[PDB]
């Protein structure tokens, strides 16, 4: 009787990588390298945080004081996400203490065929019929129940280990004419099965990897249907999921966000939180350009000097040489490139599913 159990922490004892952060002369590239007032300012100020996110995915303006070296010390500039080799067994202060004990479920498809069929047989109590039911209670919630002949009570039964909770990947298709901005960190009601938690759903795009790992977005897709990590007990039959906020206001003590379904019980998806930093070419030579307004120091050129830098309009090269002291560096590029183009920096980070409450009332 305890949502973190104490057998699964046994499991993940072996440490795999101890990486440092500050005994580092450069980026870590090594691999391939060398009250309702405030409530309406809020919502305003997310419709703006959703349409910039709109335009400028994951843009970041440098402060011409403010180094780049201490933000950037704990980030990670890998070429492509799809190739390199990601692990989940990463040791950063950004993961939360109760992720040691979670039960880590390897697959769970298989597992819920197997448990589907234990309580098809194990189940003593053949279903359809009268019993008495003498269970354990508290007795302070005597005070909730009300009488059963003017209100239903039911009994919903549990499977092995579902107290126990883990990383849970559910699906999110948006409600019907609802345009309400939802972030990946605000607390959302999730009623699947019966039960109701207070989670927080990281999005993602349910879009297969080699290495399980997908871009963390910010927002909730407008048009295809996202996936939602966190950290919540486990459902084994893949109940339906209804999303929402009880709202006060409205007539309806319920605002439904949106809908879906649990889709996989797997600790291997963790999310990549990117970052893209904006640069202006300034002038062209024919096989070198010299590009503007990326860094302040020269430090963080000769810091940042593995790091592929990329242009929308799908054009990749790399760095050659610092130019000055205000952030001009020479680069080598492929292809021919004009000054109405824009290069930029792309930098992602480890992110962590965080745990969840249930939900009463």
């Amino acid at each position: 009787l305890d949502e973190y159990a104490p057998e699964g922490t046994e499991d993940w004892s072996d440490y795999d990588e101890d990486f440092e952060y500050d005994g580092l002369t450069t980026a870590r590239y090594d691999d391939h390298g060398f009250s309702p007032e405030e409530e309406e300012r809020q919502l305003r100020e997310f419709r703006d945080m959703e349409k910039e996110d709109r335009e400028f995915p994951d843009e970041i303006e440098l402060e011409p004081s403010e180094s780049a070296i201490e933000r950037l010390k704990r980030y990670r500039g890998l070429k492509n996400l799809y190739n390199c080799d990601w692990q989940v067994d990463e040791k950063d202060p950004s993961s939360p203490a109760e992720w040691k004990r979670l039960l880590r479920i390897g697959n769970y498809k298989n597992t819920k065929n197997r448990i589907i069929k234990e309580t098809k047989n194990e189940a003593q109590a053949i279903a359809g019929d009268r019993i008495r039911m003498f269970i354990r209670f508290p007795k302070f919630l005597l005070e909730k129940i009300q009488d059963p002949k003017q209100l239903l009570f039911a009994v919903y039964g549990l499977l092995l280990h579902e107290h126990k909770n883990a990383v849970v990947n559910f699906s999110l298709q948006r409600w019907e004419q609802y345009d309400k901005p939802v972030p990946s960190q605000e607390p959302i009601v999730v009623q699947y099965g019966v039960r109701r938690y207070t989670i927080q759903p990281l999005f993602s795009q349910g879009s297969n990897s080699p290495n399980n790992v997908h871009k963390y977005e910010r927002f909730l897709h407008p048009d295809t249907v996202s996936v939602a990590t966190c950290i919540a007990p486990v459902d084994f039959t893949q109940s339906p999921a209804i999303f929402f906020k009880p709202s006060p206001t409205d007539a309806k003590n319920i605002e439904l966000i949106g809908h879906g379904t649990f889709l996989n019980a797997d600790h291997s998806r963790i999310l990549a939180k990117r970052a893209i930093l904006t640069g202006h070419p300034f002038r062209f030579h024919k096989t070198v350009v010299t590009v503007r307004y990326m860094f302040f120091r020269p430090e963080d050129v000769e810091w940042f000097k593995s790091i592929p830098l990329f242009t929308k309009s799908g054009r990749s090269g790399f760095i050659k040489e610092s130019l000055g002291t205000h952030g001009y560096f020479k680069a080598t590029f492929d292809g021919k490139l004009s000054a109405q183009d824009v290069v930029a920096m792309s930098l992602y980070k480890r992110m962590w599913p965080m745990p969840s409450l249930p939900w009463n009332g």
